[PDB]
Order: structure tokens, then sequence, then C-alpha cells
């Protein structure tokens, strides 16, 4: 566990993270994909061996000794708002289980279902609140990665609000 478990946010490529493991925003088929998933494929391609897993689940595959947690959020183009919300909450709950099992002191995590799985809606708050619900009972340092300058400010504000 971290000595004083924290949340932080950085605006940069999650493939350059300084944490003990990474959460991939994976597809269910273990394909290279696009966005975070393609960055993760280029950095840790060995972690895509038997990484396919259903929506709402996470599956960990080691790249050397570095754990890649493949978390499959719902594509809101295909899911109803109700069932997509349930699957998005469930994926983050499975991430917290994996982070705990691995015994890591820190994890790098993207906001699941906020990019090409968002069904064209802003889901910052929805996705971040499900991240907090899952991760608040864990003692890992959590570092959230994002790419947009306005999203960085809003995630930082949400973290600081609770402190
Ligand atoms: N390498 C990355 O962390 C990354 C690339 N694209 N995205 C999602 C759109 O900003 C994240
Ligand atoms: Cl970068
Ligand atoms: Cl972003």
């Amino acid at each position: 566990g971290a000595m004083a478990p924290s949340y932080r946010v950085k605006r940069m490529d999650i493939a350059k993270n300084d944490e003990e493991c990474v959460v991939n925003a994976a597809n269910p088929r273990g394909l290279p994909g696009d966005g975070v998933c393609k960055a993760v494929y280029k950095k840790w391609p060995e972690s895509f061996k038997n990484s396919a897993t259903p929506v709402g689940t996470a599956k960990t595959v080691m790249c050397g000794t570095y754990p890649v947690i493949h978390a499959v959020g719902p594509n809101f183009s295909n899911y109803t708002e109700s069932e997509g919300d349930r699957e998005l909450a469930a994926a983050y709950r499975e991430v917290a289980k994996e982070v705990t099992r691995l015994g890591v002191n820190s994890v790098a995590i993207p906001l699941l279902s906020t990019g090409v799985y968002s069904g064209g809606k802003d889901r910052l708050t929805q996705s971040l609140n499900h991240l907090f619900t899952a991760m608040d009972s864990t003692d890992a340092d959590v570092v959230i990665y994002c790419r947009d300058k306005e999203w960085e400010k809003k995630i930082s504000e949400a973290i600081q609000m609770r402190t």
C-alpha cells in the first residue's frame, strides 16, 4: 500500500507513466485498437497474449514483470444508457480487484468509455465517479491520465473537492 494513498491527474501519454502497473482501455477482442489501446500495444505488445475478455471485466497480462490490466468499458453506441452505466461501473470494480491482488503501491488509469466508446457524449464526470467508487477502498496511489487541457482542469478540481 502507499503510505498516504492519493489521487493525482497528469496530461500525457499513459505509455510514459511512472506507476507500478497500467490499466489499458481495451477492446473485448484483445486487438491493438486505437487511442490509449494502440499506445499500450506499442509499449507492451507482449501483454496482448490472451488478453480478450468480456465487457465489464478486467484481465491482467504481464509484460515481463510489469502488469497490464486490460479493462473493457462499454461502447455507448451499442449499450443503452442504463446497461452501459452498469457495465462501466463493473469494469472499474474489476480493476480495483486486480490492483489489490497484484499488491502494487501505484496504478496509472485512463477514464474508460470517454473516447470512441462515449457514443458522442461527454462522460468525464460519469466515468471519473465510477473510478472513485471502485478505487476509494484501495490503498494504491492512483494517477489518472488524460490528453485534453480542459479535462485536466476538471479532473484536478474533482480530486481537490474531496480533500
Ligand atoms: N496514449 C494515450 O494515452 C492516448 C492516446 N489517445 N488517447 C485518447 C484520446 O486522447 C489517449
Ligand atoms: Cl506525452
Ligand atoms: Cl482527455
